[PDB]
């Protein structure tokens, strides 16, 4: 027969079937959790396919008997234990760049709505507030501020902070950025201003964006300690990984006033709801649904990405078939 | 004694009083109307300042028997006649670029704020609106385009619209203009393409962004008939005037789905509000209260410079001490 493969958290393999149907029986489990995956897939799957609305953690690698491949249909692959998967001979591969774009664009999106309030005008002009004159204008407008000449702190420079980076200059933005992982030099092709540590980025910047993975070494990389390097009355601007932010800091330094402003497109308790959580109330707060990634073009564009990735495995060989396995060391 | 000075539709006068002090009588009317100004002001008052809550038609300049000089404290004077002052021997000044990239930063959040959907996601969020799995992500973030290809049209390329064009190009949008006023190579120094006629920018733009001033030839340049004219689920942008768009065709052509969605910081009938206007439960419709220009510095610029104006033409001689005279013609 053909090969199982299972799509873990989702119902929908419309965009992979054309590309599986061959060489694989496609099926899908839906599940909100590993709790909820049906015992023929763990006895039988050869490979997985997932999302990030469900974790993996050794206990539940080990509970697959044949898996031999987990692609995740995205960039971020912080929600797999690579390691675990990695000894237990599974390959763990992801999707690179079919969003880098939308991600930075929502990311401008955010800063200016933070810069321009316009996001903020619009929900008070719901909210019924009457603005006739100009004085009017400038209370409800109250913050919004030149961008031209705003420091924006980049904490790290890889596809989608470059595609930040470029997008920021062009509003006058002077960019600096913190990345301890890249080879010196980066700055000087680029023209942008790097420093060595993430005080030194904090502390000189208007305004910080997160575009680093989120990894074993910077877990609340945002803390009430580091928070308190921030400049007064800055803004943080955060679609990468909610679990970079420690949100009980973050709460805390809104409501005293110490950061003006946060936009929030992933959260460290998903899904997010303002009912509930560290941020309920929190004063200026803009959230989104984890949506920074999305665009029919991208979702397409990855799903028939991690479509032939699969395919790639279970016609080739492992990990040499593979072009984005990211726990080879782990192999 | 030193020459009357009244700021028409407005009441603070602290940022002007260190400029005019030993030249000037200043005073407030924070008219909401003409009718609302006081006899004594219609007859000293030499000059006059005022923002764009308030018009000046014929009739009204008429009433001044010493007006020597009106100042617009900011970029359009639309709202002021300029041929009759001028005809009546009153001058008519402005403050060009106080704002230029305020408003083209305002104007670069709604245009992404339509692609990202980043403000609806927000409202959506706030409505309760619950995203669990990557399918909600989907519905919910539905629409959301991958800006790279995009072509957008921008209506007039003076000082606002060519920030515009400069930051859209970092997003990958393909740009094209279309202004009749301007000398012909200007297109050829900036690298961006132009077409002769509104019809030829309306039909191959993705997304069109007013950026003109509201003259004699242009007002609701923006009709059924050449909103006939747009892509099928074009965006429609505008930060320039509300006199710019029929609203009622507009309003139309968003519950028809012939337009995707339009962000509107002006509006034909301001202060804008919900309850009434053709914009009345319009579908995807984001709306600011004419702050796309504010920034505390700009405010505080824009001021400063419509003073120095005022001191000229009471120290100098009109119209040659005047930097910003806008009705040079009609003198
Ligand atoms: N919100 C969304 O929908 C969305 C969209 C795209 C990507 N993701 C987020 O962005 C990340 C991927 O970005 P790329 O930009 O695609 O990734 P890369 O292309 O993997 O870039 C990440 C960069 O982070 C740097 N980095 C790691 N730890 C760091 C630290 N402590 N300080 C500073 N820099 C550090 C790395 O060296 C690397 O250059 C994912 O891991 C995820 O967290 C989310
Ligand atoms: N929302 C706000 O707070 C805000 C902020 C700044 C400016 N204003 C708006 O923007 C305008 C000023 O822009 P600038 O960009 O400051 O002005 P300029 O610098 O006066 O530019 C306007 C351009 O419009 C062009 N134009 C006139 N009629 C046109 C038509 N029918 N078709 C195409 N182009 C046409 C002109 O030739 C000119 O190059 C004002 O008149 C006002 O309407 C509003």
């Amino acid at each position: 027969p053909r090969p199982l493969v299972a799509l873990l958290d989702g119902r929908d393999c419309t965009v992979e079937m054309p590309i599986l149907k061959d060489v694989a029986t496609v099926a899908f489990c839906d599940a909100q959790s590993t709790q909820e995956i049906h015992e023929k897939v763990l006895n039988e799957a050869v490979g997985a396919l997932m999302y990030h609305t469900i974790t993996l953690t050794r206990e539940d690698l080990e509970k697959f008997k044949a898996l031999r491949i987990i692609v995740r249909i995205g960039s971020g692959f912080d929600n797999i234990d690579i390691k675990s998967a990695g000894d237990l001979g599974i390959a763990v591969c992801n999707v690179p760049a079919a969003s880098v774009e939308e991600t930075a664009d929502s990311t401008l999106c955010h800063i200016l709505n933070l810069y321009r309030r316009t996001t903020w005008l619009h929900q008070a002009l719901r909210e019924g507030t009457r603005v006739q004159s100009v004085e009017q204008i400038r209370e409800v407008a109250s913050g919004a501020a030149r961008i031209r000449g705003e420091t924006l702190g980049i904490i790290g420079l890889g596809r989608v902070g470059q595609a930040v980076a470029l997008r920021a200059k062009a509003f006058g933005f002077n960019v600096l950025f913190y990345d301890p992982y890249l080879s010196d030099g980066i700055e000087r092709a680029l023209g942008l201003q790097r420093v060595s540590t993430l005080q030194d980025l904090l502390f000189h910047s208007d305004c910080v964006t997160l575009h680093c993975g989120l990894n074993e070494h910077n877990h609340h990389l945002i803390n009430d300690f580091t928070v308190k390097q921030m400049r007064q009355g800055a803004f943080l601007v955060n679609t990468a990984r909610g679990g970079l932010v420690d949100e009980k800091a973050l709460a805390q330094a809104l409501k005293e006033g110490r950061i003006r402003g946060a936009a929030l497109d992933v959260h460290e308790s998903e899904p997010f709801s303002f009912s509930q959580g560290p941020l309920k109330d929190a004063p200026n707060l803009i959230c989104t649904p984890h949506a920074a990634w999305y665009s029919e073009q991208a979702s397409i564009e990855m799903r028939e990405e991690a479509a032939r990735e699969i395919r790639r495995a279970i016609t080739g060989r492992i990990p040499d078939s593979l072009k984005n396995c990211v726990n080879k060391d782990h192999l």
